[PDB]
């Protein structure tokens, strides 16, 4: 009936440093891996795919790694809300990569799919291997 808060937890590897997901801040961090191209303005990032259909996204709130907020200037307030943390831990090297997302009970099935999917595939590859396949 109301989607559920669901922080996804993804062991990666002390080869990998933040710039991981600390490249989606930047334009040229972000269209190395995302889309054909993004170009950015102050506080406003803007994917261009074609030339045809370009769109917009402001960010919330962000602190070098810590946390990232991305939310369209379309969607202004519903439930296109996610955000990215990531922590270095000293103890061993190694980064917990913490992804908040909003699913139905129907479609937490899917997330919890994709979390096994992750947590035991980035062991067997040794670092990254993605399989959270673009849906919505």
């Amino acid at each position: 009936m109301k989607k559920e808060k669901i922080h996804l937890e993804y062991l990666l590897n002390a080869t990998s440093k933040n710039i991981l997901w600390s490249a989606i801040s930047t334009p040229t961090g972000l269209e190395d891996w995302f889309a054909d191209k993004v170009v950015s303005d102050d506080k406003t990032v803007t994917f261009c795919w074609g030339k045809t259909e370009q769109r917009q996204a402001g960010i919330v709130a962000i602190r070098a790694y810590s946390f990232i907020r991305f939310h369209w200037l379309d969607d202004e307030n519903e439930r296109d809300y996610f955000e990215i943390k990531m922590s270095y831990n000293e103890l061993t090297g190694d980064y917990v990569l913490e992804i908040t997302d909003f699913s139905e009970a129907d479609e937490a099935d899917d997330l919890k799919e994709l979390w096994d999917s992750q947590v035991s595939k980035l062991r067997r590859t040794c670092g990254f291997l993605e399989h959270h396949h673009h849906h919505h």
